[PDB]
């Protein structure tokens, strides 16, 4: 009756934060900002692949299904990270401790509209007082619930969805008795995450095609997987 | 302890079906198919505005907030309708009783990819054995949970979300004791609905800009509202 083991487990499995390391020799530009961001994403993708797979049941899926889930969910997982890191800030996005974007910098990078949607996600979670326990559980649910069209073992993926959903249910029933509908409210934040991810993928795909911003192999593989 | 009044109420508030009435004098073409579809959407938008509103609390919102919710959610509500009408079919979308699209017709209309996503929604709901009670409750939740950036009374909209969520919870606790997580599973279908809506809006906005397909005023107002 002290809280849910899956939640406890996801908390200890949480990766250490990564630095963006913008090149201090390079003049600030939209190209610099986008290059720095895509480089950070590439490195975070490695972390995410390693992180997944720790999710109970995930490593028992075929490598194909593991890949399918990751290829569908990666943008949502990246976005939920920057949202969480940004909860204590106002109108700023904490991509990394050394890379915090305000409205002006978003404009300069051509990301004002996209970043404003991310800020909408932040605003909603601030109102809800999203906890770390809830954040890690939602990242794992976003992975399991990512709607890949290419899944081999649909029943096994549904089972993963269920284990993680039950964990959220249990956590909320124990920790948040004042709100018998909090788990559901948390699940109801997922559509805006999906919407913002969908738009972010299209945006960076367009940037990929325009050919002006260098991108690493893994990030390109993940982008091209949609 | 017989089922939830909000669910009962949404069932009786369900609009009658509408016909597409493709013009039988016009040769089949992508233009004919898209014109017929946008015309059907325009007429369904009127129905949806009338339907909303019957949702408890909805008419008590400012006209601004009523409009904001409708302008954000309309595509999701239209899509959930064609999904529901299509549950008893295989690889076909029942836009209307007189307008059922198979894979070949989708290709001809340039909607193969979009319609395939809608078919993914259908497939998931078929597996879950979505009921009419659950369909109408999800349409109302999609309206309340539509993430407009323009809401005046955020607390009032959150209250609407909560009333409808509680209705789903209650319905599932009474009707589906075999699955204590069914309400949550239903909420977890909303991200794919949002994703498919997001893509459909962009697609028809592109068609709007290309200027080849005639569109009526209300449909244009709703499209331009995103
Ligand atoms: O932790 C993150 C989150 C998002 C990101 C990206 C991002 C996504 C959306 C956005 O509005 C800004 C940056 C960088 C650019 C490539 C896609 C992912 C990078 C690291
Ligand atoms: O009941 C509906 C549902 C969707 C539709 C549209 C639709 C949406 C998505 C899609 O893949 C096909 C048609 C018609 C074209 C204008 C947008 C809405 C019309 C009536």
């Amino acid at each position: 009756k002290p809280y849910n083991k899956i939640v406890s487990h996801l908390l200890v499995a949480e990766p250490e934060k990564i630095y963006a390391m913008p090149d201090p020799t390079v003049p600030d530009s939209d190209i610099k900002a986008l290059t720095t961001l895509c480089d950070l994403a590439d490195r975070e993708l490695v972390v995410i692949i390693g992180w997944a797979k720790h999710i109970p049941g995930f490593s028992t899926l075929s490598l194909a299904d593991q890949m399918s889930l990751l290829q569908s969910a990666w943008m949502e997982i990246l976005i939920l990270g920057v949202v969480y890191r940004s909860l204590s800030f106002e109108d700023e996005l904490v991509y990394a401790d050394d890379y915090i974007m305000d409205e002006d910098q978003s404009k300069l990078a051509g990301l004002l509209d996209l970043n404003n949607a991310i800020l909408q996600l932040v605003k909603k979670y601030k109102s809800m007082k999203l906890e770390k326990e809830e954040f890690v559980t939602l990242k794992a649910i976003a992975l399991a619930n990512s709607d890949s069209m290419h899944i081999e073992d649909v029943e096994a993926v549904q089972k993963l969805q269920d284990v993680l959903h039950e964990a959220l249910q249990d956590y909320e029933a124990g920790q948040h008795m004042e709100d018998p509908r909090r788990a559901g409210k948390m699940l109801m934040t997922l559509p805006l995450l999906r919407q913002t991810s969908t738009k972010a993928v299209q945006h960076f795909y367009n940037i990929k095609l325009e050919g002006k911003v260098p991108m690493h192999k893994l990030f390109l593989e993940m982008l091209e997987a949609k």
